C-alpha cells in the first residue's frame, strides 16, 4: 500500500495511468473506489509484450471526480500492477450544509448555520445579511445567532480557502 497522490484544480483535464507487467493479452479495467468506471475516456497499450500501460482520461474534473483509482485484471495471478493513484481535486469551498430559508414572528430569535469544506483546507466563513458583514471569519462549522428581524431578510454565507471563494445559497426569513 503505497498510492501516488495527484491533486488537480477543478475544471483541469487529467489523465491517469497504470502499469500491467507479465501477461500476454490482459484483461485490463479502471476502478474507482471498487467500482468500474464507466463514461470516461480509456485506454489501453502494449509497450512490450507483456507490458501494457492503463490510461484513463477525465476532460475537466470537478469534485465527484476525487477518488482512488486502479487498475484490475481478471485471474491476472503474477501480474504485477502499478500502485493505485488517489486523485484529490481542489478548488473553491463547497457547502455540505446550506443555510435554511424560516418563517418567523417578528422578533422572534433563531439560528442560522451553513458548512462548507475544502480541499484545500482550511476554510472560513463569514455571514452576510442583506449587504452587511455580521459574524466571521471564523471556521466551519457556522452558526449564526438573529434576535428577531421585523420584515423578510436575506443571509448567506461566504466561504474562503486558499483557492478562493465560494456563496452559500441565499436564505430568505420571512415573516409567518
Ligand atoms: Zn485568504
Amino acid at each position: 500500500g503505497a498510492p501516488v497522490k495527484l491533486t488537480v484544480s477543478q475544471g483541469q483535464p487529467v489523465k491517469l495511468n497504470c502499469s500491467v507487467e507479465g501477461m500476454e493479452e490482459p484483461d485490463i479495467q479502471w476502478v474507482k473506489d471498487g467500482a468500474v468506471v464507466q463514461n470516461l475516456d480509456q485506454l489501453y497499450i502494449p509497450v512490450s509484450e507483456q507490458h501494457w500501460i492503463g490510461f484513463l482520461s477525465l476532460k475537466s474534473v470537478e469534485r465527484s471526480d476525487a477518488g482512488r483509482y486502479w487498475c484490475q485484471v481478471e485471474d491476472g495471478g503474477e501480474t504485477e500492477i502499478s500502485q493505485p493513484v488517489w486523485l484529490t481535486v481542489e478548488g473553491v469551498p463547497f457547502f455540505t450544509v446550506e443555510p435554511k430559508d424560516l418563517a418567523v414572528p417578528p422578533n422572534a430569535p433563531f439560528q442560522l448555520s451553513c458548512e462548507a469544506v475544502g480541499p484545500p483546507e482550511p476554510v472560513t466563513i463569514v455571514w452576510w445579511r442583506g449587504t452587511t458583514k455580521i459574524g466571521g471569519p471564523a471556521p466551519s462549522p457556522s452558526v449564526l445567532n438573529v434576535t428577531g428581524v421585523t420584515q423578510s431578510t436575506m443571509f448567506s454565507c461566504e466561504a474562503h480557502n486558499l483557492k478562493g471563494l465560494a456563496s452559500s445559497r441565499t436564505a430568505t426569513v420571512h415573516l409567518q
